[PDB]
């Protein structure tokens, strides 16, 4: 044929559907499954009101007639199919035209059989008749003559052949074609491809696109007339080498962090150090790279974050080697570490030690500065990584990832990073498993929101939102607070780490500080809202909030004022991400308590909410902000990237010797950790 | 009415529905969207055919009239509503005989108009065309007179009550009630209940039994008859207080984990003190509820694990009272305790210390034993807690709430544990959120199986297989690894932590080891399996293994062998569910490989897999075995179950005081970590 | 269509199916395949013979002949 990419399946103008016999009948063969019929009958009624071309071949009407009797086949088994079925094609066919009709569109039986085909006259007549049918917007249903018959899919398929059709679909009950029989372990489902298989290669061999789905999924045309990756394709068409489909990529990356796991000792220390070399002396390939990528933004201009983010500059990359310096310098121990040092009983020596996580995959938008950042991270944490940026600053990402692949092949020398370029349908990407372990976010709100609702069964470090809050005391120095939360809102407002909310104590509306404030974010152009108690309070005063779990970015910033500090508390409790909270006051009592009784991941008292930034902490450089209630809170440096693992190195022990029989007793001695 | 409760709904005789006006039109009012009424017909024949009477109301007929003109319409518009209806309703007539014939039921016609239920004579006359209908298995169609008409669901309502039907299924767009408008925080989803609203009070005032759906719900019949809480159920029974629905329960523990948060002196530890003299206290009455318990149980008869772990002994009570004293003793440091002490400038000291996490949530089959240990679990952890255990051991679970109920209430008395019996449908349980952290489920694989397969968006800590392997090599003495895989499998060979594997060298089948070990397996009854190169080692020898990633639990073990340590470690990688291995053998060199080689969650060198108890680590007591990739490695005692939170005292820091500006430098002196 | 009737198995299969039909009180109502064509009486008659019927009514327009 000519296509050969799921992406080419929006522009074939002549299709051609089969429906299976057992995707109509209901789970008898005595009957009829009518919703996936109607769901079938919808979807073609589409695609044709679209403007494609399509002439159904409906399978199994025997059903329809095995049903309709129901009463003579009966009285005649006590007494005494294909009859069946001619009837049932009768019956049938007005169903079709019921439904059909419904849409408007107009159907035509039309009836072959496979002698049809060889005899060249008669090809010329079916072939007369369809063209004739097809310039007058019907869609033919094109059934066997059952009368002459002694399961109708090379019918099909040799249809399309003769009409040489662009695609043929193939519905059926399987969702595809795997490596193996399924009762096997590698059952790995061939969504590509270099019985039905047979007839699929005749098809094929005669210039025609094939594909076969499963009838039970929804929307199974629309869906893969989109591109969508489902069913099974089939093409040879065999391009390029397009090394890794998706997965080779997952497992090399379990291989190579196989590999580093045996090179700590200043093995990727002095390979990160390569890594930052090769960044300051050879920048004027990636900055032109960049600076190439950036024009070809340009003309696109897509978003001024995007359009901002994506630069570039020598100072940034001279910022990031001093940062892949320091994570060199510092990232002395972080592996192997052992935790615990104890025994249990003579010659039974625990202890638990530090080792990685496995497949990491981040995802972020253009900001190619951040990747040789976390691969500095993945490499000094000796674990695998996966990459997936966005549109723009692709090959931008190229040139960082030669770099860092030259930087890996000095020692150690296994590529254990890739890249998965090409619009690999991130939700496809996800739906891995048994690979994937830590997906990594990094763009903004909406990419993290996307995945979270995007991601399961799949662990997600990151959060999504960044309500944080600010309460006042009554014993709060004014100034104080009021340059507090001046910086706090007003150093980059659209920070993930952002007040978007200011709460207050009820006393200090008296000495109209609240006025102080106002006039202060008015000196920063802030477009403030209101709380209800707020709006209750003051003649009209500014305008009331929309929502108090509302987000704002921009100069915004609701607020509102409570009675008591354990009032702040619940609506924190109330509205809080538990992500960031502030205290400014003078009264160490009410500051334990707000410690304590605070739950966020993170709570300062007379700081600001944009110290959350983990290198900020000397947590050496961050990698996330991370608010799930596991393993990770907020600023996570390197050691969230780090699990444990038991080890035991007895003699001769056994368990039933440290029963009663065997003079094993117990000791746990905390021996002193390493 | 009668009926009270969801699980009432399988006993209603008379139903009634009425498809809402938009549930059948496609996004136009101009068509028929047909799949969901396809959908609703075959479930209503369903109904049907098991023997309940159903009369369909169908609203909306004017979108079939308005699709079948579509053309003197369009002429009319261009030169110039109820007689499209009126056309519709002919035409949809038949469309619904078509179909429902298929299901071989027949239907009938009716129209009616509200006036037709007000004069009385009338309403003879139409009760008595209904009931003469539904005496001859007819499912009559009810549409409005549109004839006579100037949306049609106080029609359904009032006629439901002449006919004093069982239930009103009431089909529509909307999933439920809310408590409030949905842009609003808090629409609670009022699934019971103490426009349609009206009719709905109307209807039940009548005696009948109202349920409002959402049509786009697949099997939304089916499902609500199976009394799923789904849609909006109306009755005002309101019998029992019967505390938490679900989730005020979840509240209520947060409250409590909050309050335990300021109770940590040998608060808790008094108060687990407390919960241990209770046990050994009051064991008289717990041990007649688990024997009257356990009787039930009998005669039910339903599985000898389950009939077995059910048991309880005060020996039982007595091993529980020391594991809870030594809870108590040692659970002394775990919470509030920091873990770095840092100095980033003057006056700014960053420390991060432990805390709870939340809400967790146990699952476990009838097994009363661990209910306090778990318990102990919690309110050493101050954190709060949940329960669910299966059908046994209920009224004992009651007798151990109590008991537990009374330990807290000395001491901090908030009741920050609850217990969700009366069958809460795990499934919706697992299906809540921002209340629930840690699934926990402790019975068995199956129960652990079913959970991650159903869990979905939540932290669920545990594992599923048990897949352990046990490597030989050649340099290890004989007897040893004899005794050792003797031990390894016939200690407790149900056990999670089992060997249903065992690999061995490949040069070590001349030595007939292989065979000394059949031997013992055959001693102790071991049905073992062969590798396939096994398969091809020997004559006949054991019977081929059937899939290298089966489980057994019973007595057996496959058994394959295998050249070199690293083709171990790749089928390990391979099949191995990184659980739990061992090594055996005497070169320390390859001891080291295979440990850093290895990836399971733990790894030994010459002990017993039976060694992974956790209290035999000194681990204190144990609450679940994880496999997850993330924060908890098989054997979790109580740090499993404590997450970090940064905290930060400054005076009066401000980040862009850190800038240029500000005489604010950068020191991250590792202060002592208390 | 004519064709159908001068290959054998095609003549056990049709009868068959024809058969099968009367024997369940069914008027089946016996078309040409159009479809598969360039006043179709020649096909009544060689239809009644392969069954062999009792009587072949063949109404027309004429009412008879002279
Ligand atoms: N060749 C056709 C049947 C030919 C016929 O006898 O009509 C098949 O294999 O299905
Ligand atoms: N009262 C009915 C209509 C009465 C009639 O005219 O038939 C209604 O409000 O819908
Ligand atoms: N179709 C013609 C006969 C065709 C032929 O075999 O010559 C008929 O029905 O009379």
């Amino acid at each position: 044929p000519t296509f050969t990419e799921r992406s080419q399946l929006k522009y074939a103008r002549r299709l051609v559907v089969k429906l299976g016999s057992a995707v109509i009948t209901r789970e008898d063969n005595h009957g009829l499954a009518l919703g996936r019929l109607a769901s079938i009958v919808e979807q073609v009624a589409e695609c044709h009101l679209e403007g494609r071309e399509v002439m159904m071949v409906t399978s199994g009407a025997v059903a329809f007639g095995k049903q309709k009797l129901a009463q003579e086949l009966l009285m005649s088994l006590s007494m005494r199919p294909r009859a069946a079925a001619a009837v049932g094609q009768s019956g049938l066919m007005s169903l079709y035209d019921a439904m059909f009709a419904q849409y408007g569109v107009k159907i035509a039986q039309v009836l072959v059989t496979k002698p049809d085909f060889y005899n060249e006259e008669t090809r010329n007549n079916l072939f007369c008749t369809l063209s004739e049918l097809i310039s007058l917007n019907i869609v033919p249903i094109i059934n066997t003559n059952d009368a002459v018959s002694p399961d109708n899919d090379s019918l099909s398929a040799m249809l399309a052949a003769e009409v040489q059709a662009d695609l043929l679909i193939l519905m059926s009950d399987v969702d595809g074609i795997y490596n193996k029989p399924p009762w096997e372990d590698g059952a790995k489902l061939m969504h590509t491809y270099t019985s039905k298989v047979k007839a699929a290669t005749w098809a094929l061999d005669r210039g025609v696109s094939v594909v076969i789905c499963n009838g039970m999924q929804e929307k199974a045309i629309k869906t893969i007339i989109g591109g969508r990756k489902v069913g099974t394709f089939f093409t040879e068409a065999t391009e390029s080498a397009n090394a890794v489909p998706v997965e080779v990529m997952a497992e090399n990356a379990r291989t190579g962090s196989r590999q580093m796991q045996a090179l700590t000792p200043a093995q990727r220390a002095s390979a990160v150090n390569t890594l930052a070399d090769l960044l300051v002396s050879r920048e004027k390939f990636i900055l032109d790279a960049n600076a190439k990528d950036l024009a070809e933004a340009q003309k696109s201009g897509l978003a001024k974050p995007l359009l901002s983010r994506l630069s570039l500059n020598p100072a940034k990359l001279k910022n990031l080697s001093v940062g892949l310096k320091q994570i060199a310098e510092d990232s002395h121990k972080n592996v192997g570490r052992v935790l615990r040092r104890t025994r249990l009983a003579d010659q039974l020596e625990l202890k638990q030690v530090t080792v990685p996580i496995g497949v990491l995959l981040v995802i972020f938008e253009s900001r190619p500065d951040s990747l040789p950042q976390v691969a500095a991270l993945a490499m000094a944490s000796a674990n695998g990584l996966l990459l997936k940026g966005g549109k723009e600053a692709a090959h931008s990402n190229k040139a960082l990832m030669e770099l860092v692949k030259e930087a890996l092949a000095t020692v150690g020398a296994e590529h254990a990073v890739s890249l998965v370029s090409t619009r690999e349908e991130i939700s496809d990407l996800l739906s891995m498993e048994n690979h994937i372990d830590l997906i990594i976010p990094r763009g903004s709100s909406d990419l993290v929101r996307s995945i979270q609702q995007q991601s399961l069964h799949i662990p997600v470090l990151g959060h999504a939102e960044g309500v944080c809050h600010v309460y006042i005391d009554r014993d709060a120095d004014l100034e104080k607070a009021l340059r507090i939360a001046r910086d706090a809102k007003c150093d980059y407002p659209a920070a993930c780490n952002a007040m978007e909310t200011l709460l207050i104590h009820e006393d200090l509306m008296s000495g109209a500080i609240f006025g102080d404030v106002c006039n202060m974010l008015k000196r920063e152009g802030v477009k403030i809202y209101a709380g209800p108690r707020l709006n209750q309070q003051l003649t009209f005063g500014p305008p009331a909030a929309k929502s108090l779990k509302h987000e704002y970015g921009a100069l915004e910033c609701c607020i509102e004022v409570v009675p008591s500090l354990d009032e702040a508390i619940n609506h924190i409790h109330t509205y809080g991400s538990s992500h960031t909270d502030v205290i400014v006051t003078e009264n160490d009592a009410a500051a334990r308590q707000f410690l304590g009784s605070v739950d966020s991941a993170c709570v300062f008292h007379n700081a600001s909410s944009r110290f959350a930034d983990g290198f900020r902490f000397g947590l050496g450089a961050e990698v996330g902000i991370s608010t799930a209630r596991i393993h990770a809170r907020g600023p996570v440096g390197v050691e969230g990237l780090l699990t444990t693992k038991w080890i035991l190195e007895g003699q001769d022990h056994a368990a039933a010797d440290f029963a009663e029989g065997g003079g094993r007793t117990w000791l746990h001695e905390t021996l002193p950790l390493d």
